[PDB]
């Protein structure tokens, strides 16, 4: 059916989920999977998460939709706990991370153009990043393959590879605008960045006068085990972009920022009733010291599997990543294989991901049950060994 | 300049076409948050939609199909010239994609310097880079850094200047059938039918933005039916899912095609949740009584607006297609628009702008007779006050 109805975009797996419970997920022929890949760690809090479904239904029956020109109270209530949490003093919500990173983007150009000089409009990015799929988004996205083809791309971007602190320098002056940046690649193979490149960003951002923009979409929202991966590192940004985990499942995204830079386009600007207010009962759970503190618990839990799998069947160099955002680069021997160990764990009823052809990519639920992560990496080991054999 | 709510104007609820702020103060929606909420406030179906799915399924990723999203797939294709679909969340997003498809085609099936995009004055496409600098307000493209380029501008419902920007170089013509926040402007059929006759000759795809205009808008299901007049590519949001983030990109298998693995798009796209409400937003609004009663009250609000303009003389003239209303000001309440919809609001009714020179009405497809000459009547209320 999906060859008859969709676009030639993608290519899905020979199953449909039809239902999904906390991290588990059936498909129409009742098979039980495990999910770690959580479409992508968007469902942050796991399927149907009775305080999210609680949230949906209670704002569902009372207001779905407002105008930008108007405010409402699940917008700001969820902008005020975003601004308490954070060095945000404004928000912006949008739909997906590329309209939050779209709003990142205008705004460090706009704000460059207003403040300082309309030919202040370098944009600063790194290879392997991702940022979406929209023209300028992607073009920003240090991908070529995904950005050709297009027609006149936005120009202005130039593109370093990521943790080169030097090259940054480098390529950094009077007429750059933004660094934009992921604290940690997802996409590009789980990339986290070093504390003296992620810090050396900051410094050349303050010495150029140009605005730093992490992008959090994939690595934000309790993703890492802090709420925000800067806060890891300690390093501020002046732009930060937020989705995916932000919903727990329902399309939401923000950007946060200063007074200070937001003047350049009330502390909230945006945000459909009903989206907020789910993501304000996801914001929370997320934000507590539990919900935190068992992220790291069940990282290690994770990460100890994947060295018995290694031990067993030789097959990782490297286990990388931060909090529930794991990567498993395969070595050598099984380099560019990463596709057939994903549809080997799906066979074995276990949802994974890659990160290129080289990584195998975790992202369950923050509170994936103990339960769960055993019996999940017990599947993916026999799909290992399936391969293997 | 834009129009931004006070701090004592602040929706909490919403039933049908009536809306209440925290201080409990009632109002006739003639808005629908910009011609999003086609179905009224908390219709029982789309909230049966929404609570039922959202008990089963909200988020698959784009490596996974889905019930809701096959389903609502086959229905679109079923009543449109569409072969295939894409799901995305906004009306930006469902336009970045038929932007980036149109230019894509034209690279692999034709030549990689035939880049040329067509689009008109006062046209809104969305706000991302890309869609705000085909959009026709050079005020909201300003300012942001180079632009995407190949992009030119010419007058809606201009066919000669179309035909003479035109050549083997241009790749699409992107154009709303009606232009909604350009003034409510409608195509005329002559000028439609012309751009399809051009990207024949050029080989161009022609694209029809009907983020707005579509869904049961002008009471068709897509103003395209209207005209008689198919597109290459058409965009659909806002109304699709009734105030529910959702959007669609149709298109048929030959153009799809141009699109492999990878060339696109989306996280949340393809929606689960979203598509299940977007079923049953469709399953009412594409029948025969809601797309007749669609004419009825049009003409209810015409009455309406033509009585006020008897009495007060501000009207110079009454246009739109459907339940997309504009009513443009006299010479003499020129820029006047907004302090219409102030004291509209004022007098307890939701009404919108298209300029500063004209009215928009966008109420729910299925508003109540009712509220049509209670909001009607609190509207002249405060005409009243402005003249
Ligand atoms: C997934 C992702 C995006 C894209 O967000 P959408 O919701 O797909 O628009 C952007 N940036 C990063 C880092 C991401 O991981
Ligand atoms: C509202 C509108 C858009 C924007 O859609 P979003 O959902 O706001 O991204 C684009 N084009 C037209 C004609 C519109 O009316």
């Amino acid at each position: 059916t999906f060859d008859e109805v969709i676009l030639p975009v993608y290519a899905p797996a020979d199953f449909i989920p039809v239902k999904g419970k906390g991290s588990r997920v059936w498909d129409q022929q009742g098979k039980e999977y495990i999910d770690f890949a959580g479409g992508i760690a968007v469902t942050a809090l796991g399927h149907c998460h009775p305080a999210l479904v609680e949230a949906l239904k209670s704002q569902g029956e009372t207001l779905w939709h407002t105008s930008n020109v108007f405010t409402n109270e699940p917008a700001l209530r969820l902008g005020r706990k975003l601004i308490d949490a954070t060095f945000a003093e404004r928000v912006l919500f949008m739909n997906s991370g590329t309209e939050a990173n779209e709003t990142a983007f205008k705004l460090a150009r706009h704000y460059a153009c207003v403040r300082h000089s309309p030919f202040k409009t370098k944009i600063i990015a790194f290879h392997n990043a991702f940022h979406g799929r929209s023209l300028f988004t992607v073009s920003v996205g240090g991908q070529p393959k995904y950005s050709d083809g297009f027609g006149p791309k936005p120009a202005d971007i130039i593109h370093v590879p990521f943790n080169d602190l030097h090259a940054v320098k480098a390529v950094m002056d009077d007429h750059t605008c933004a660094v934009v940046v992921e604290p940690i690649q997802g996409e590009g193979g789980v990339q986290a960045a070093t504390p003296e490149f992620l810090k050396g960003l900051r410094d050349l951002c303050d010495e150029h006068q140009a605005l730093l923009v992490f992008d959090e979409v994939q690595c934000g929202m309790g993703r890492t085990g802090d709420l925000f991966a800067y806060m890891h590192y300690g390093v501020t940004p002046d732009i930060l972009t937020s989705a995916k985990a932000l919903g727990g499942g329902f399309p939401v995204s923000a950007m946060l920022t200063t007074q200070e830079i937001a003047s350049a386009f009330g502390s909230t600007y945006g945000g459909n009733p009903l989206a907020c207010a789910v993501a304000g009962a996801a914001f929370d759970i997320i934000n507590t010291p539990e919900v935190l503190q068992g992220i790291h618990t069940k990282r290690q839990q994770f990460v100890q599997h994947l060295q018995a799998i290694d031990e067993q069947f030789d097959i990782f160099s490297d286990i990388r990543g931060m909090g529930l955002l794991i990567g498993a680069e395969l070595k050598p021997k099984y380099k560019g294989r990463a596709r057939d160990f994903l549809y080997a764990g799906a066979e074995a009823g276990v949802m994974v991901l890659n990160a290129g052809a080289d990584v195998m990519r975790f992202a369950p639920s923050l509170v994936v049950e103990e339960a769960d992560i055993h019996e999940g990496m017990q599947r993916f080991a026999q799909a290992v060994g399936k391969v293997v054999a």
